[PDB]
């Protein structure tokens, strides 16, 4: 079998992308955030508090006739930004883009941080990590991608992000005509449950590439991308008046700026990502202060290719039985 849906950025920058996911019977179509940094998939649902829902579509399982609760199971998530989520499970069939998985663990929330009630077009997060990383107790669960993996034609999905449009996430198979020249593969360790792997290198604009290994997770989930200091200070270098604002968070930059590009090793391979990706607009509304799309990775332990660097490429996630990523320019 295969699926095939277009995912959609929620708003003008980018900030995170949803797909359409068809839960229980007859299906409830939740707007779900496709995460490759977590291995949860859980809805705003009839048990969430009511106050934490705020425009957001909810499953209802006592409407669906294939909906069991799965009797004792809790869940408790916290991303890597603060932002939480917790409930109780139920097993309802969940299909994407044509792709159908009976049994799955869906998370319903009870609880839901101000992150998520804020963010009206997200329903939910539908983790794409490994399974390992789940976090329902006591029994855990496995991510849509695993309970799917044997019925695909092979046992892969992939990301094609767009900027400031449209893209698809494919499951099961890799469609040769979204991407130009050669696809680049390389090793994954899966030793904390994430895609980690290592980048050969990076250049800023035009500048010469530096060759040194930079450890990483390809993180569908995560809107920026999160590097080591002196990566980072080399890049923002390049662009007259930017700075690192303890104030904001991160690196701000004069929004008349034009950014340079910003390359990232792939093995032998290049993925370029353009100057505009790193834009993300105004700190607050009005203001010429611009937020940067690179940044640190210094506070978080691990190093983040998060949108900004995935929507550059088509990406593959090769789930054999040795796990592997691939890469190619698009
Ligand atoms: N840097 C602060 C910030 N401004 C908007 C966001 C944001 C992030 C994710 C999302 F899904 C929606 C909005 N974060
Ligand atoms: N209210 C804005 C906002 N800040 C963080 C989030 C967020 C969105 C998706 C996700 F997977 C994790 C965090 N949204």
């Amino acid at each position: 079998s295969t699926g095939s849906a277009t995912t959609t950025p929620i708003d003008s920058l980018d900030d995170a992308y949803i797909t359409p996911v068809q839960i229980g019977t007859p299906a409830q179509t939740l707007n779900l955030d496709f995460d490759t940094g977590s291995s949860d998939l859980w809805v705003f649902s009839s048990e969430t508090t009511a106050s934490e829902v705020d425009g957001q579509t909810i499953y209802t399982p006592s409407k669906s006739t294939t909906a069991k609760l799965l009797s004792g199971a809790t869940w408790s998530i916290s991303y890597g930004d603060g932002s939480s989520s917790s409930g109780d499970v139920y097993t309802d069939t969940v299909s994407v883009g044509g792709l159908t998985v009976t049994g799955q663990a869906v998370e319903s929330a009870k609880k839901v941080s101000s992150s998520f009630t804020e963010d009206s077009t997200i329903d939910g997060l539908l983790g794409l990590a490994f399974s390992t990383l789940n976090t329902v107790s006591p029994t855990q669960q496995k991510t849509f991608f695993d309970n799917a993996k044997a019925s695909l034609d092979s046992p892969v999905f992939t990301a094609d992000l767009g900027y400031h449009a449209p893209g698809t996430y494919n499951f099961g198979f890799i469609d040769t005509t979204a991407y130009t020249g050669s696809i680049t593969y390389t090793a994954v360790s899966t030793k904390q449950g994430f895609w980690e792997w290592t980048s050969t290198g990076y250049a800023v604009g035009s500048g010469t590439f530096k060759s040194t290994s930079i450890d990483g997770i390809a993180d569908t989930g995560t809107t920026l991308l999160y590097l080591p200091a002196t990566v980072v200070s080399a890049y923002w270098a390049q662009v007259s008046g930017a700075k690192s604002s303890s104030s904001v968070g991160g690196y701000v930059f004069p929004c008349s700026a034009t950014l340079p590009s910003f390359t990232f090793g792939v093995g032998s391979a290049r993925i370029v990502i353009p100057g505009d990706y790193i834009d993300f607009g105004p700190i607050s509304t009005g203001s010429s202060s611009c937020f940067g799309g690179i940044q640190s990775s210094a506070g978080i332990g691990i190093n983040i290719f998060g949108d900004v660097a995935l929507k550059a490429a088509f990406v593959v996630f090769n789930g054999a039985t040795t796990p592997t990523l691939g890469f190619a320019s698009k």
